[PDB]
């Protein structure tokens, strides 16, 4: 099941417990990265927000460089870790494309949000490499699953231009969503599958 | 107004000060060297007023020319595709600086901000009534006011892609079957 192939990424060591010490870590400096700036942050800020002392984080990351790319990785990694789990959920190729849609509409409208929302301009190249890395299996999953619905004569378009298409639609749904009130983001789901399948 | 006008070239000039620098430091000198601008011109909100109408002046104009061309309701939806893009690839001063705007200005643009999104859900209302449209028309046109605004990251560097066929993608994934 979808819980379980999330606890294998708990039982990977790739998912870190919240209310751990990393976890603890983590939690921190993304919001200490978020809303007070990455290069204003020191290794020495965080262990104060945290409650330790600032030598006892050489244990967990050895470098700050390492604790952005650990909250970036952390963060992607869940992300799509949970569109697997919603698309085993899924029983139909719709609803599959669907569960991706209301997965990224989530994360859209606040997920992870602080963790999210960070400092690409701050982090190394060799931490570009890998993040680049799971950005492209976020993307192939998307590309999987709309391909399916292609093949079923679902899209009568481009796969890739499709989801370049979907990628804006979605991420403007900041700007007016909250203004529709009564809207959920479940019929705002449902709305954009109705755009971009056929039927 | 004919861009090779005394008039369109201030315009141009103006609307490059404005975005770069911005609307409070940008001084009369600048804007009177690049001073034919106060002949044209009553104040320098009117300057900023009129970089603003204008685009969407020309914007509008531009898609109603297309509409009259556009036979049938697919051509229509296109036509509306087609000049969104070709904008959008060619309005940035305005969100931009807002607040620089008398009140007349503000409540003149958003005037014919209304009229542009009125053609628009016009003719996909058309398109829904005809049975191209599947889902609400408000929230389609809002799907695809950001599909077609998110294509400054990536078409220019597709290559091979002409902004017709692009429109015509627009066109496949929108309307139905």
């Amino acid at each position: 099941g979808p819980l379980g192939s999330m606890r294998t990424m708990v039982d990977s060591g790739q998912l870190t417990d919240p209310e751990s010490a990393r976890g603890k870590l983590l939690q921190t400096a993304a919001h200490l990265f978020r809303n007070k700036g990455f290069e204003r942050t020191t290794v020495r800020d965080l262990a104060s927000a945290v409650g330790i002392q600032s030598g006892s984080i050489f244990h967990h990351f050895k470098s700050k460089d390492e604790i952005l790319r650990a909250v970036m990785e952390e963060t992607i990694h869940y992300n799509t870790a949970m569109m697997r789990a919603s698309l085993e959920e899924a029983s139909t190729v719709r609803e599959r494309v669907l569960a991706l849609i209301r997965c990224e509409l989530q994360s859209i409208m606040g997920g992870s949000g602080e963790a999210m929302a960070v400092e690409w301009r701050s982090l190394s190249a060799e931490g570009q490499a890998h993040v680049l890395a799971l950005r492209d299996v976020y993307e192939q999953i998307w590309l999987q699953v709309l391909g399916e619905a292609k093949a079923a004569g679902y899209i009568r378009g481009d796969v890739f231009i499709t989801r370049r298409f979907l990628t804006g639609a979605l991420s403007w749904t900041t700007t007016w969503f909250r203004a529709q009130g009564s809207l959920t983001l479940e019929e705002l789901a449902e709305e954009a599958l109705l755009m971009v399948l056929k039927s």
